[PDB]
């Protein structure tokens, strides 16, 4: 009973946990930094946990309502990209600050973006939808258009990119994804350790990239956090007008302004750790993108809940 409504709080609080954890890392860097090498196990089992809540039946809207769904994949992958470099191009950012910038929006969207719209009290099949397209999709699309805006100099980086998605983010989707299916119902059990275990795994995420970063953060730190607010804001400005100019319904424009400026921000922190190790900034647009879009996630669908 109070196991339960501990995980609970924690998950009604995370930005605030992941805030604390990043500050815990900021002043202490020793505390996380063993957690550096766990990177993309912890995404892994992220992402074990997302197939595993995965259902056939979350198809649905692709086969019923296809126009739909692309739409929020097309709006995803141009918007984000888009925005990371133009932000990037504006601020004239140093090179591996933009490359985590770029990064981060050539990711696919956030899980996050599921509960937002919930409470948003927006398309919640919808945003499941687009989620999971533009997540199976994110193997070639992420590399292909970081490779795009980024230059055609990281090309050994971005091909790199691919095999880290495909392991990291492929392979425990469809894993869990199978196991919702060999076990059922009886899958409710597993998936209710996961917010727990998921939250874990992101702070640690989180606190490894910080404590890694700290002399970049103390330079550079306040110039990220700045530019993740403008990229998620943007995404979200331009998120609204994709799905009100498109003709769609009141419900899909608060699914796709989420679903657009939410992203799976933890799978940039890990690219940068994999990728760009030898530059630990940038991994930190990614690693502030995870604490920053839900507090204005959470702003933007509790202006929603009071609305509607
Ligand atoms: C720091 C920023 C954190 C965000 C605070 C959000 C507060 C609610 C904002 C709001 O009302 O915006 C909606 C616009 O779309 C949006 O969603 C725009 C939000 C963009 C954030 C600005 C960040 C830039 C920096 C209007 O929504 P409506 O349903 O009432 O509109 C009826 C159609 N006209
Ligand atoms: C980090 C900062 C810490 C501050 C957080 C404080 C906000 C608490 C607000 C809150 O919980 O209010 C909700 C309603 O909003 C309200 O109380 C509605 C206030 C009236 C809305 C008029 C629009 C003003 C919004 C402009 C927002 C700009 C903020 C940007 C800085 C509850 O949810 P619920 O009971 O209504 O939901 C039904 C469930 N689904
Ligand atoms: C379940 C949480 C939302 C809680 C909520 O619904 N609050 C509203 C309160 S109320 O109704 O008014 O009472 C969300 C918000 C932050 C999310 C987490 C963060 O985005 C960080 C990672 C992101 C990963 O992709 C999924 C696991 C995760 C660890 C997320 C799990 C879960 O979706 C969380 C914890
Ligand atoms: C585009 C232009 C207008 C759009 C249509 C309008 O938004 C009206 C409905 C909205 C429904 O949710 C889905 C079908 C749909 C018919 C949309 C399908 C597609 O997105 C369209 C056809
Ligand atoms: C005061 C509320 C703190 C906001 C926490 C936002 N959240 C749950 C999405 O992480
Ligand atoms: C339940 C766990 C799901 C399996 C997740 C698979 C993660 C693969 C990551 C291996 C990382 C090794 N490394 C760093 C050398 O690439
Ligand atoms: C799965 C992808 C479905 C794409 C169909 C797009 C609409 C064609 C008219
Ligand atoms: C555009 C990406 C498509 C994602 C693929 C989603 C797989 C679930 C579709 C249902 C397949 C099961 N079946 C054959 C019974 O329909
Ligand atoms: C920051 C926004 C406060 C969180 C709102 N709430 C409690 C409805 O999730
Ligand atoms: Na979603
Ligand atoms: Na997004």
């Amino acid at each position: 009973n109070i196991l339960s409504k501990i995980s609970s709080f924690i998950g009604k609080t995370f930005s605030l946990w992941a805030a604390l954890f990043a500050a815990a890392a900021f002043f202490a860097p020793d505390t996380f930094k063993w957690a550096g090498p766990y990177i993309p196990w912890l995404l892994g089992i992220i992402m074990f946990g997302m197939g595993l809540t995965l259902k056939p039946s979350d198809f649905d809207i692709l086969f019923k309502h296809p126009k739909v769904v692309i739409i929020g994949v097309i709006a995803q992958f141009a918007i984000m990209p888009a925005t990371a470099w133009l932000l990037s191009k504006l601020l004239n950012l140093p090179a591996e600050i933009a490359v985590g910038v770029i990064l981060v929006g050539c990711c696919p969207g956030g899980t996050a973006s599921n509960v937002m719209t919930y409470l948003a009290r927006g398309n919640v099949a919808l945003s499941v939808a687009v989620t999971s397209v533009s997540t199976l999709i994110s193997p070639l699309l992420t590399p292909a258009i970081f490779l795009m805006l980024a230059g055609e100099m990281l090309e050994i980086q971005a091909a790199g990119m691919l095999m880290s998605i495909v392991k990291m983010v492929l392979l425990p989707i469809v894993l869990g994804l199978i196991v919702h299916k060999v076990l059922g119902s009886k899958t409710e059990k597993l998936t209710d350790a996961l917010p727990l275990v998921s939250v874990a795994a992101i702070v640690l995420i989180i606190g490894a990239v910080v404590g890694a970063s700290k002399g970049k953060i103390m330079e550079s730190g306040l110039l990220i956090f700045a530019v993740v607010v403008l990229h998620n804001g943007i995404g979200y400005l331009l998120g609204f007008f994709a799905a009100k100019w498109t003709g769609l319904p009141y419900d899909a424009q608060k699914t796709l302004t989420i679903e657009v400026g939410m992203q799976n921000s933890g799978l940039a922190a890990a690219l940068a750790a994999a990728h760009f190790a030898a530059a630990p900034v940038v991994a930190v647009p990614g690693a502030l993108f995870s604490v920053w879009h839900n507090i204005s996630g959470s702003l933007l669908a509790t202006y929603w809940a009071a609305k509607a």
